[PDB]
């Protein structure tokens, strides 16, 4: 919500409370999504000042505050700070951003990261340049120079990240995207390329020196529509687990495809339906195994800009067998959010 | 603070700045409430939409950071979310939220949660109905469906909640509040009852499948005035210690009272006066000792409603032979409150 | 940023998004300021109220979090309250604080803490009076109680802080700082002593039962041009690290000196030029030591007060050879700033 805005600088403090639970069975340890409280909180800022006619500088930061946790020991249990950065817009030349912010390959992604709750399962956080990472440098470019409305372009500079755990590490990388938009319709393409770290390397999952992460994204957007598709491969970037050995890594290759159709209607309601498959291919002691693999209905309910409600249903398609020991039953999240 | 309000939103962003100290003697091992700095302080936000003329959407977030910690390991400690949740209203019909909110039971207790800052001891966090917990769905109904004006009621249903720790678990629960409010008196009754985990009942004080808190509350309010009692039970639902053989559960049954008698001066000052008693009865081992004992005497003075100092004086009545270990020293605490 | 001005309360949000970069060599363990992301953003508050026309009330809680960290398990790293206070002011009798809040002595320092990024090294975080300490109670006085322009003085009793490191404790203690501006001049004096705590004492590096920590202060501050200068000295105070045996504890005596030149062009650029030595004397085990020295060239940008750019260049003269291990190799900070 916009507070401020004088003198030129404009700062939006925003927010949201999501009353969130998942519905599943057993134990927990067998469903796509979990079971019980899911509740969360998220606090940012999205502050712009127009330092003159052509030059804009702006700044982001934004928190993730579980509200699962008890005030105790746990407390901090899924706490993060989402994105902090800062840049500089220059008239048609472009921007330029670094700090915690995400990946290029997103960008793509985010054709179907649509669902109400579940959705975006490629979309893996601190995972070069599927979702939000730290340390990239982020040129973008907006209808090429001011040449070609609808065509933009953008680069990213990965920087090395040592961290104590594989799966949240990563080596230096380049990245990219391409895409183009005309009358409601949108294709996008990026790519990805980075260095493992050694410690990525010594992991029993996965061999490669580097790391590879693209998708294809093709969308449909207007006329109160929305469809989209998504078709993307990883090489030695998809973090995976196997949970009977309880060894660990990253998928040698992965094969993964997004689709995702909805509506919406004047009076508030907004059905959804999607598919969602992930494949792993030449797992070290398995070969082929699926990751994800499930379809999605739900809808949201908007009261009006600031209230919602949904509901999310997983029809999961993962098999009791899976050799990864990758979930198998259904997880129905309900949730009710308040948002400025 | 009301920081935005347009176009049927309203964004209320509160907080404060606690400068805290407390006087005991010793290691610090015997008081009532400790030694040396407890400085600390909130921020939240406090949203409302008016979706249409008898439907409002609201939510709710509010976080506490000590200010007692060093900026070395021990950051974090006592850092957490108190509240997270959100909610619909719908004319006289009542009010639904989900989320990390006070238990019903709180209902009552809030009667004589109104110390300084010391006082409220039986409302517990994470302790099922009696202080803030994660994962309550509560409706609340006021002036009976609007043909009672001053008779509300409010229903929860607490849902299951396998923490790591027991102290901080609990089951599926239930539980409710009655109460009536006329011409400055009210009286309130508030009952819950769960189911404990299995975690819960291996510990070694407590013994039951389920977990039981109730409350009554009485109060004058009006004139300047405030006096309140609360009066209440609770069965296999106290947190308690063995601070001798360092055991850990939950006491069998307790008993508590709790009276408080305020003034509040046009010039500002506001003496407090109070008595509070929990005794835990049938603890393994044990039998009856008590878990809170003492006198208390203070006064808050409020320089207008942003700033306000105050001290709180407990004349602590715990023996020092207590059975459980628990302190029998007095404490004073002074502090300097800006908030907004 | 200025979100909240009614009925005599004044609530000032503020907040930055720092994009970060350090760039040094090998595996990071020899420079002075580290490799990679050092991107980080900071929330506050700071309230102010009026209660009659001599009489404000003040509350400040200020924020740092890392957006260096993955969402995993080093997610609050670096993460702390920086500051949590709350006083009173009244007239020109003096003002009276309570919390976490800057030790006296940093009344001194701060006239070289002035860089782009680096630079005040001896104003250590949680070490006495130079830095940003938990539980002290700060009187301070300007104009020599509205008698002679120009004359400020403080008081400053610090609280005992027995913390499980010995590095982030402190015993009770009183400090103080005199100072005098007149035309762009100004001149300070500080200096504190405190008790050291046990677990301080029984560290290998130091001995003593109080700490001392003193400083003087010279700076020209006018006509666009930044000159200042620190000399100050240490007894037990300052924290230091053996790399070689892996011991900790405090140094016996430090001598320190800081001089720094800036200037700032209307365009915005602001050029910085700045000289750091500290020395350890009477380490047990090596005897005299540099922890600090280095030669500081860099400049800042500012396209106005929300957004600005830097280069921070440290010249390292610590030399490889060093007794206590720290660091010989150069840093080079670059980082873009959006604040409000
Ligand atoms: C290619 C990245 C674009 C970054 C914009 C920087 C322009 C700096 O300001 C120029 C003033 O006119
Ligand atoms: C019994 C719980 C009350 C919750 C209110 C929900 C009403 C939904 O909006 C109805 C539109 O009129
Ligand atoms: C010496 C510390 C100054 C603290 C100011 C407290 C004054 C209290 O208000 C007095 C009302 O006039």
């Amino acid at each position: 919500a916009e507070i401020y805005n004088k003198d030129g600088n404009k700062v939006d403090l925003y927010g949201k409370a999501v009353g969130l639970h998942y519905f599943s069975k057993g134990n927990g340890e067998n469903s796509y999504g979990g079971n019980g409280d899911m509740t969360y909180a998220a606090l940012g800022f999205k502050g712009e000042t127009q330092i003159n006619s052509d030059l804009t500088g702006y700044g982001q930061w934004e928190y993730n505050f579980q509200g699962n946790n008890s005030e105790g020991a746990d407390a901090q249990t899924g706490n993060k700070t989402a994105l902090a950065f800062a840049g500089l817009k220059y008239a048609d030349v472009g921007s330029f951003d670094y700090g915690r912010n995400y990946g290029v390959v997103y960008d793509a992604l985010g054709y179907t990261n649509m669902l109400p709750q579940f959705g975006g399962d490629t979309a893996y956080s601190d995972d070069f340049f599927v979702g939000a990472v730290g340390g990239v440098a982020t040129y973008r470019n907006s209808n090429f120079f001011g040449l070609v409305d609808g065509l933009n372009f953008a680069v990213q500079y990965l920087g090395k990240n040592e961290r104590d755990t594989a799966r949240r590490s990563n080596g230096d990388g380049v990245g990219g995207s391409i895409s183009y938009e005309y009358e409601g319709f949108g294709i996008v393409g990026a790519y990805g390329a980075a260095d493992r770290t050694n410690l990525q390397e010594a992991q029993p999952l996965g061999n490669g020196k580097k790391a590879e992460q693209w998708a294809t994204g093709l969308k449909y957007d207007a006329n109160n529509i929305y469809l989209a598709a998504n078709y993307g491969e990883t090489r030695n970037a998809t973090p995976i687990t196997n949970k009977f050995t309880n060894t660990s890594g990253f998928a040698n290759k992965t094969q993964d495809v997004l689709l995702v159709a909805q509506y919406q209607f004047d009076f508030g309601l907004r059905p959804s339906i999607a598919y969602t498959k992930s494949k792993a291919k030449d797992v070290e002691g398995i070969g082929d195994v699926d990751l994800v693999n499930y379809f999605e209905v739900g809808a949201t309910y908007y009261f009006n800009k600031n209230m919602s409600t949904y509901v999310d249903y997983i029809i999961n398609q993962i098999d009791s067998d899976n050799k990864l020991g990758v979930g198998s039953d259904d997880t129905v999240a309900v949730g009710i959010v308040y948002q400025f």
